[PDB]
């Protein structure tokens, strides 16, 4: 292997596999330090107006959405990877397990599920998750 990495758990993958066909659009995950792996946390209904309330404020967590946009005269819709952590109150062993799985957990979407991804968005608090921010993250000045 090129570096340190960890697998996904069954329940987390059992939701990401359905998100790869627009079936859910609202998957919620967390790490399991007991096994150093990403596990499922929720799959209750959420939209980009209710997403800020799913995001925590005292721990790191992982989240996925399906964002909708338009360019060059056509309309398009696909998966977004979203991450949250506070830094000010999460445990040292928590935050560095999240960041260490961030690369292989994206290859499990892009290469094991063979599914495209809109963006790899990151927030401090989730209050910033809005249709204006999701546009500005996907259409930067680059």
């Amino acid at each position: 292997a090129q570096g340190v990495a960890f697998p996904i758990s069954r329940d987390a993958f059992q939701a990401l596999e359905k998100l790869s066909k627009k079936q859910l659009n609202y998957v919620q995950l967390e790490i399991d330090i007991k096994n150093e792996t990403i596990i499922l946390a929720n799959t209750e209904n959420t939209e980009l107006r209710d997403l800020p309330k799913r995001i925590p404020k005292d721990s790191a967590r992982y989240h996925f959405f399906l964002y909708k946009h338009s360019h060059e005269g056509d309309y398009l819709e696909s998966v977004v990877f979203i991450y949250s952590m506070p830094g000010y109150t999460c445990s040292i062993r928590e935050r560095m397990l999240y960041s260490s799985c961030k690369s292989p957990l994206l290859e499990i979407v892009e290469r094991q599920l063979q599914m495209d991804v809109i963006r790899k968005i990151e927030i401090d608090n989730g209050d910033e998750l809005t249709a204006d921010f999701l546009y500005d993250e996907v259409h930067p000045k680059q």
